[PDB]
DNA sequence: GACATGATTGCC
DNA sequence: GCAATCATGTCA
């Protein structure tokens, strides 16, 4: 509640907001009442039409990801592989999100462990975009649901950052090379270190 | 309707 | 190194 970053705080361009999300703790309240949290430590942006690494490249809009062309703090879930999922935040700018890729798990560790079974070393339990969905019991029901005004889901304030290429993007094109990934330097709980980048 | 494929994960 | 597994994007 009366820490739920708002509708303002969203409303920023891909990449500020995906480094502003660093330090931020995503929490999902089951329907026990138990909440969940985990500091997010892993963020990847994408520009919109113009990123060619993205689903919006080239103004593809679908049914399926109108979330990143609806107001900011708007989520965008969607199913890959047919088998798992991940969780975008949409920010300003029609087609542009950031994709949540590794949080530190903060609270409600035993059921993220539960979650994520279908004995896992806590940091196995939230290090990637598809695991952090399925420790938080997030799916495709929370496709479109607003971060800023949802029972459910929210962000609540924060309490070094390394820029890097992105995770998935193949080996081709400018795009795939630009360091639109950000994480916390150090930082354990992040997926896919990237020690080159590390060097400054 | 048909067909190729994935912003991953995890076992071989 | 590679299989699991199916909704979506595309073409028809
Ligand atoms: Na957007």
């Amino acid at each position: 509640h009366l820490t739920r970053l708002g509708l303002e705080f969203f409303d920023q361009p891909a990449v500020p907001l995906a480094r502003a999300f660093l330090g931020q703790v995503l929490v999902r309240r089951l329907p026990n009442g138990t909440e969940l949290r985990g500091r997010i430590v892993e963020t990847q942006a994408y520009l919109g039409p113009e990123d060619e690494a993205a689903h919006s490249r080239g103004g593809r809009q679908t049914p399926r990801n109108r979330g990143m062309f609806m107001k900011p703090g708007t989520l965008y879930v969607y199913i890959i592989y047919g088998m798992y999922f991940c969780m975008n935040i949409s920010s300003q700018g029609d087609g542009a999100c950031v994709l949540l890729r590794a949080l530190e798990p903060l609270e409600g560790l035993e059921t993220m462990r539960q979650l994520r079974s279908t004995v896992l070393k806590d940091r196995e339990l939230c290090s990637g975009p598809s695991k952090l969905c399925q420790a938080l019991a997030i799916n495709k029901s929370f496709d479109q649901r607003d971060l800023a005004q949802d029972e459910a889901v929210w962000l609540e304030r924060g309490p070094a950052v390394v820029a890097a290429a992105r995770v998935g993007v193949g080996h081709a094109g400018e795009w795939a090379r630009k360091p639109l990934r950000f994480y916390v330097r150090g930082s354990p709980w992040v997926s896919v270190v990237d020690r080159v980048a590390e060097q400054d």
